[PDB]
């Protein structure tokens, strides 16, 4: 499981990456794309459960496909998703800590 | 147990949470989003963010969702500012991250 958690939390936090650059005024094609290749890179890693990674690859093929104040809700969101994403690593580490306390 | 059982829950929180925000982006990254629905959204995460913040016992956890709601407040007062075939794909994508991940949670568990 805890392989399952990291690899997923990784590509989470890669697609929020990249809607932050989305939601910017100016998106920087560059990254969007160092972006894209991060999360393909860490998927086709981790695709080597199997069924839902490929899943994965197979929906985030479609995103790619269908991919195209207003940096001020990009900050926000982005803001957001950090303290949201920070905050399910807090519990899930206070879980690995009393895992090991028994 | 019970500790972890804590845990757990924030984690369940959090999960809920990204969901609801997940709801909205998928709204919001539509040809014409959907005021009305946008709305029910925005009224979800505040309910189930003030339901997290009073019964969340570890107390990291709470100084935590603190923060979580001082950032939803600057979403939502960014929101206001502001296809369909990116918000459908986006929406599959999240939805097999999120079930991937809350499957291990609930594995381990």
């Amino acid at each position: 499981h805890y392989a399952t958690i990291e690899v997923s939390q990784q590509l989470r936090q890669l697609l929020g990456d990249q809607l932050v650059i989305l939601l910017r005024e100016t998106p920087d094609g560059q990254a969007l794309e160092r972006s894209q290749n991060d999360f393909r890179r860490v998927l086709e890693q981790g695709r080597a459960e199997q069924a839902a990674l490929d899943g994965v690859r197979d929906a985030y093929l479609q995103l790619q496909a269908h991919t195209p104040d207003n940096d001020g809700f990009s900050e926000a969101f982005n803001g957001l998703r950090l303290r949201l994403q920070d905050l399910q690593q807090l519990a899930l580490a206070g879980i690995s800590e009393a895992e090991t306390s028994a």
